[PDB]
């Protein structure tokens, strides 16, 4: 879904960067691609240098996304994108992934995560509040990170001011083209 | 052998304080078992960036080597006590980040002690935690668990890590950064 400009990249720099750390070459799983804060990781991810895993819920999304240049497009709707994924990398799986799926998505992205992997959920407390994560889903240096960007916004309002003004001085120094 | 114990000790405190748990001036971060080589290596680095710091041991006489090193807080690390007692000094606010080595109940009482955007950072080895689970829900609060295991991590991507000590020597080496004793 659309995302205000500062909501998308704001949430997408500070999960991919601040808390993701990616970093050139490794792997990154963006759901839901073709929305605000989707194109917004999309738009970093390649400024990165990453390789980048996508999904969208349609036809006409997938499309579009198959037109940017990345290494893959999945169905947003269906956990099929795990075993895809998987198949792809050779066992490898993802550096990161940058989730707003529900339910089982949330389960299989932990699951195919790499050695030193990042999971970051962007879902409402809403979508994971029964959910159980085992420990041993993160034994190989792992991660589970939530981001709450309206939380992270009322409690630290000038660091994000600052963010939004480094992120900006990417788009005016021509270093991050936005999508 | 002692460069070796150093390079372990330093490069599990800063990627676990630095890198991973993005520890900034002024947050408040809880280092268990803190008069251990790890420990002490958090301590120092927590010192460096200007932290408040919370810790435990496991021995009146580790506590009062902690109490000389002007820190907010020193709790037994063989009983929860400190989860309670932590909620009480800042509070309720709890911690920003917590550097955990401790084993069984601590691991929940201490995720449960995070503030907002905290980090929870486990350095145990698998068996301590393989059968444990996280309810997802511990987390809204825009905070995260994440696992550190530096031997894997020197297995990896050694030419990184060779990278960050050289780093972190330097600091050394240009009094940046005070290794504590
Ligand atoms: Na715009
Ligand atoms: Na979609
Ligand atoms: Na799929
Ligand atoms: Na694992
Ligand atoms: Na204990
Ligand atoms: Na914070
Ligand atoms: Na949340």
């Amino acid at each position: 879904e659309a995302a205000t400009f500062g909501v998308a990249y704001l949430t997408a720099w500070h999960s991919l960067c601040e808390v993701g750390r990616l970093s050139p070459g490794e792997r990154v799983l963006i759901h839901s691609a073709t929305g605000g804060v989707g194109m917004a990781a999309v738009s970093i991810a390649k400024m990165i240098g990453a390789r980048i895993y996508t999904t969208a819920g349609s036809d006409a999304k997938r499309e579009m996304l198959s037109r940017l240049g990345v290494e893959y497009v999945g169905d947003s709707r269906s956990v099929d994108f795990a075993d895809e994924i998987l198949e792809l990398t050779d066992g490898y799986g993802v550096d990161v992934v940058l989730n707003s799926l529900a339910g089982e998505a949330i389960q299989r992205g932990v699951q195919i995560l790499a050695p030193g992997g990042r999971f970051i959920e962007l879902g409402k407390k809403d979508v994971y509040a029964d959910a159980s994560l085992g420990l041993a889903a993160l034994a190989k240096s792992a991660s589970f990170s939530v981001v709450d960007l309206d939380l992270n916004l009322k409690l630290q309002p000038a660091r994000y001011r600052q963010l939004l003004q480094h992120i900006l001085q990417h788009v005016a120094d021509g270093k991050l083209e936005v999508l």
